[PDB]
């Protein structure tokens, strides 16, 4: 509570990531940023590129430092390279303070902004090891927390819906956000926001592989990914055990690539007849888990076009990313102070009449260190 300046300030359309405002250089000229958990740079495009709406121009800036040094960042998804720099940096919709952060200005880039989309750059929420050009450079929230008293820890509410919104509480959590208890996984590693997974079940079905295939080789909370990616052999064992609980119908091979929609007349989709898959996660205490339910309601997209949706499911090259499919069913917590990250049941996740999202525990998993790759 107490955190309303910040309740539903994120925006976005559905499939193309949820952005805040923000203000850098004085005088403050304002961007739509995209917020990523999933890398650790701030970077902004800097130039009249056709696709944006604004850029950040350095020469308005007063406060503007040049820092004469270059950097590149290949996403998996994209690519930009720009100049770095530092600046005042603030969160409108956020707590009032200001900061010193480095700022990459984009310069160039390829298959990095999207045509249509209403944002301008990105926000690097994980940490220092893997920013670039390398972790001498201070990622945003690292310089928040030093500069001001804000609390070392935030929380992200992704709702799903062409229009997507969500709540990102800057310092704090805000308990209106979502229902019953918070569980918290340790944070593996401070690189990424790396997880252990320690079991799988599939309308309560364990999917009987062992946990180390649910982390090669890692699994991390990712709100620039759209979907919930899992590893290549963990994946298949998913889908045929998803197929089989549906089996009441039958769909096209494309349908499970999330190449091809499937549909139903306005208002009758099956939901009863497709599976709530499960992720046990590793606990605060030596042999404690606890799970965490989505519903179908979260790995069918809508998509318009009837009622027809896109799996949303698909093959990692990675380990396990839980992207936006899985949060948009939570409030998730990133806890850095105490190295732990946060799930609790989300107020503003879609749910149908019989079933609901859940975090449970807690569960006893023995071995549990066992299920990371080391
Ligand atoms: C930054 C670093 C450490 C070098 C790094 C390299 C490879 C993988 C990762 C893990 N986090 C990655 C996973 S990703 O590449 O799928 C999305 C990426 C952020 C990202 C980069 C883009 F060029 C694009 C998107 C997201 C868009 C917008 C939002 C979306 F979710 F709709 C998706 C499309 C459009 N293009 C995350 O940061 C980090």
């Amino acid at each position: 509570g107490s955190f309303v300046e910040m309740v539903d300030n994120l925006r976005g359309k559905s499939g193309q990531g949820y952005y805040v405002e923000m203000t850098v250089g004085s005088p403050p000229q304002t961007l739509n940023i995209l917020v990523d958990t999933g890398s650790s740079n701030f970077a902004v495009g800097a130039a009249p590129h056709p696709f944006l709406h604004r850029y950040y121009q350095r020469q308005l800036s007063s406060t503007y430092r040049d820092l004469r040094k270059g950097v590149y960042v290949p996403y998996t998804q994209g690519k930009w390279e720009g100049e770095l720099g530092t600046d005042l940096v603030s969160i409108p919709h956020g707590p009032n303070v200001t900061v010193r952060a480095n700022i990459a200005a984009i310069t160039e880039s390829d298959k990095f902004f999207i045509n249509g989309s209403n944002w301008e750059g990105i926000l690097g929420l994980a940490y220092a090891e893997i920013a670039r050009p390398d972790d001498s450079l201070e990622p945003f929230f690292d310089s928040l927390v030093k500069q001001t008293h804000v609390p070392n820890l935030f929380s992200l509410q992704l709702c799903g819906a062409a229009s997507v919104g969500g709540s990102m509480i800057i310092g704090g959590i805000d308990h209106s956000l979502y229902t019953g208890s918070l569980w918290y996984t340790p944070i593996r590693r401070e690189w990424y926001y790396e997880v252990i997974i320690v079991r799988v079940e599939i309308n309560g079905q364990d999917l009987k592989m062992d946990c180390k295939e649910y982390n090669y080789d890692k699994s991390i909370v990712d709100s620039g990914t759209t979907n919930l990616r899992l590893p290549k052999k963990v994946f298949e064992a998913a889908v045929k055990s998803i197929k089989a609980a549906s089996s009441t119908e039958k769909f096209p091979d494309g349908f499970w690539l999330g190449e091809q929609l499937v549909c139903w007349q306005a208002g009758t989709t099956p939901w009863n007849i497709f599976p709530v898959i499960s992720l046990y996660l590793m606990g605060e205490v030596t042999n404690q888990s606890f799970r965490i339910t989505i519903l179908p309601q979260q790995y069918l997209r809508p998509v318009e076009d009837d009622d027809c949706y896109k799996f949303a499911i698909s093959q990692s090259s990675t380990g396990t990313v839980m992207g936006a499919v899985i949060m948009e069913g939570f409030y998730v917590v990133f806890d850095r102070a105490r190295k732990r990250i946060g799930f609790a049941v989300s107020a503003c996740h879609v749910h149908d009449e019989f079933r609901t999202a859940a975090v449970e525990g807690p569960f006893v998993t023995l071995d549990m260190e066992d299920c990371g790759y080391n």
